Protein backbone atom coordinates (compact mmCIF):
# COMPACT_ATOMS: atom_id res chain seq x y z
CA UNK A 1 0.00 0.00 0.00
CA UNK A 2 3.03 2.26 0.46
CA UNK A 3 4.18 0.44 -2.73
CA UNK A 4 0.93 0.94 -4.24
CA UNK A 5 0.93 4.37 -3.97
CA UNK A 6 4.95 4.92 -5.37
CA UNK A 7 3.94 2.77 -7.95
CA UNK A 8 0.81 4.52 -8.53
CA UNK A 9 2.73 7.90 -8.95
CA UNK A 10 4.71 5.96 -11.32
CA UNK A 11 2.61 4.74 -14.23
CA UNK A 12 0.89 8.38 -13.32
CA UNK A 13 4.16 10.10 -14.02
CA UNK A 14 5.09 8.16 -17.42
CA UNK A 15 1.94 8.58 -18.90
CA UNK A 16 1.63 12.14 -18.27
CA UNK A 17 4.92 12.28 -19.88
CA UNK A 18 3.89 9.96 -22.87
CA UNK A 19 0.81 12.14 -23.20
CA UNK A 20 2.74 15.39 -23.14
CA UNK A 21 5.25 14.29 -26.13
CA UNK A 22 2.72 11.88 -28.44
CA UNK A 23 -0.20 13.40 -27.53
CA UNK A 24 -0.52 16.65 -26.16
CA UNK A 25 -4.05 17.10 -27.18
CA UNK A 26 -5.05 14.04 -24.72
CA UNK A 27 -2.31 15.36 -22.39
CA UNK A 28 -4.98 17.45 -19.91
CA UNK A 29 -7.40 14.73 -19.92
CA UNK A 30 -7.45 13.80 -16.01
CA UNK A 31 -10.11 11.33 -16.18
CA UNK A 32 -8.15 9.57 -18.94
CA UNK A 33 -5.16 9.64 -17.08
CA UNK A 34 -6.43 9.01 -13.43
CA UNK A 35 -8.68 5.48 -15.10
CA UNK A 36 -5.40 4.09 -16.90
CA UNK A 37 -3.04 4.97 -14.41
CA UNK A 38 -5.60 2.67 -12.17
CA UNK A 39 -5.79 0.31 -14.79
CA UNK A 40 -2.10 -0.12 -14.71
CA UNK A 41 -1.55 -0.19 -11.34
CA UNK A 42 -4.09 -3.55 -10.81
CA UNK A 43 -1.74 -5.24 -13.80
CA UNK A 44 1.11 -4.80 -11.32
CA UNK A 45 -0.50 -5.60 -8.39
CA UNK A 46 -2.12 -8.44 -10.18
CA UNK A 47 1.14 -10.05 -11.47
CA UNK A 48 2.66 -9.52 -8.02
CA UNK A 49 0.04 -11.43 -6.53
CA UNK A 50 0.35 -13.85 -9.17
CA UNK A 51 4.05 -14.41 -8.73
CA UNK A 52 5.64 -12.35 -11.61
CA UNK A 53 8.82 -10.41 -10.40
CA UNK A 54 8.55 -6.55 -9.64
CA UNK A 55 10.45 -5.88 -13.37
CA UNK A 56 8.35 -8.28 -14.90
CA UNK A 57 4.81 -6.94 -13.03
CA UNK A 58 6.32 -2.90 -14.17
CA UNK A 59 6.92 -4.18 -18.25
CA UNK A 60 3.39 -5.88 -18.17
CA UNK A 61 1.66 -3.01 -16.50
CA UNK A 62 3.54 -0.39 -18.60
CA UNK A 63 2.36 -2.01 -21.39
CA UNK A 64 -1.15 -1.89 -19.96
CA UNK A 65 -0.40 2.10 -19.53
CA UNK A 66 0.16 2.50 -23.36
CA UNK A 67 -2.17 0.16 -25.25
CA UNK A 68 -3.75 1.59 -27.94
CA UNK A 69 -1.70 4.84 -27.58
CA UNK A 70 1.25 3.41 -29.97
CA UNK A 71 -0.47 5.31 -33.11
CA UNK A 72 0.41 9.02 -32.68
CA UNK A 73 -1.74 11.01 -35.48
CA UNK A 74 0.11 14.37 -33.93
CA UNK A 75 3.36 12.38 -34.61
CA UNK A 76 2.62 11.07 -38.04
CA UNK A 77 1.83 15.07 -38.89
CA UNK A 78 4.82 16.24 -37.26
CA UNK A 79 7.09 13.31 -39.20
CA UNK A 80 5.57 14.59 -42.72
CA UNK A 81 6.13 18.01 -42.00
CA UNK A 82 9.82 17.63 -41.00
CA UNK A 83 10.56 15.42 -44.05
CA UNK A 84 8.16 16.37 -46.78
CA UNK A 85 7.96 20.14 -46.15
CA UNK A 86 11.41 20.93 -44.36
CA UNK A 87 12.11 23.78 -47.09
CA UNK A 88 9.01 25.51 -46.89
CA UNK A 89 7.58 24.83 -43.62
CA UNK A 90 10.94 25.12 -41.56
CA UNK A 91 11.16 23.74 -37.53
CA UNK A 92 9.48 25.27 -34.96
CA UNK A 93 6.66 24.99 -37.53
CA UNK A 94 6.29 21.30 -37.68
CA UNK A 95 5.63 21.21 -33.64
CA UNK A 96 3.42 24.53 -33.85
CA UNK A 97 1.02 23.52 -37.12
CA UNK A 98 0.54 19.70 -36.40
CA UNK A 99 -2.01 20.22 -33.76
CA UNK A 100 -3.89 22.64 -35.59
CA UNK A 101 -3.64 20.47 -38.54
CA UNK A 102 -4.92 17.56 -36.36
CA UNK A 103 -8.46 19.95 -36.23
CA UNK A 104 -8.14 20.23 -39.80
CA UNK A 105 -11.95 18.91 -41.12
CA UNK A 106 -9.40 17.80 -44.82
CA UNK A 107 -6.65 16.03 -42.39
CA UNK A 108 -8.83 14.24 -39.76
CA UNK A 109 -11.08 13.20 -42.77
CA UNK A 110 -8.00 11.77 -44.45
CA UNK A 111 -7.11 10.10 -41.30
CA UNK A 112 -10.57 8.80 -40.12
CA UNK A 113 -10.33 6.06 -43.41
CA UNK A 114 -8.28 4.00 -41.30
CA UNK A 115 -7.63 1.54 -38.65
CA UNK A 116 -5.23 3.28 -36.47
CA UNK A 117 -4.36 0.53 -34.47
CA UNK A 118 -1.10 -0.10 -32.04
CA UNK A 119 0.72 -1.80 -35.46
CA UNK A 120 -0.49 0.65 -37.90
CA UNK A 121 2.55 1.79 -38.53
CA UNK A 122 4.02 -1.23 -39.46
CA UNK A 123 0.83 -1.98 -41.49
CA UNK A 124 0.80 -1.46 -45.30
CA UNK A 125 -1.51 1.15 -44.88
CA UNK A 126 0.66 3.56 -43.23
CA UNK A 127 2.64 4.48 -46.18
CA UNK A 128 -0.83 5.20 -47.87
CA UNK A 129 -1.51 7.67 -44.94
CA UNK A 130 1.56 9.28 -45.37
CA UNK A 131 1.31 9.74 -48.93
CA UNK A 132 -2.24 10.71 -48.43
CA UNK A 133 -1.26 13.36 -45.73
CA UNK A 134 1.70 14.48 -48.03
CA UNK A 135 -0.81 15.46 -50.55
CA UNK A 136 -3.54 16.97 -48.69
CA UNK A 137 -1.11 19.71 -47.01
CA UNK A 138 0.41 20.58 -50.28
CA UNK A 139 -3.33 20.65 -51.59
CA UNK A 140 -3.68 23.01 -48.43
CA UNK A 141 -0.42 25.21 -49.14
CA UNK A 142 -1.53 25.41 -53.18
CA UNK A 143 -5.27 26.53 -52.32
CA UNK A 144 -3.64 29.34 -49.68
CA UNK A 145 -6.29 27.12 -47.18
CA UNK A 146 -2.93 26.56 -44.55
CA UNK A 147 -3.91 27.20 -41.29
CA UNK A 148 -2.00 29.73 -39.20
CA UNK A 149 -0.55 31.13 -36.32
Amino acid sequence: KSTEKKELSHFRLKLETYLNEHFPEMSGNNPFITARSDEALTAYCDAVAQGFSHPEAESMASEVLYQGLHFSRYDTLVSVLEREFEQELPSPLPERLAPILLKNKAIQSVFAKYDLTDDFEASPEYEHLYTELTGTIVLLIESNHLPTI
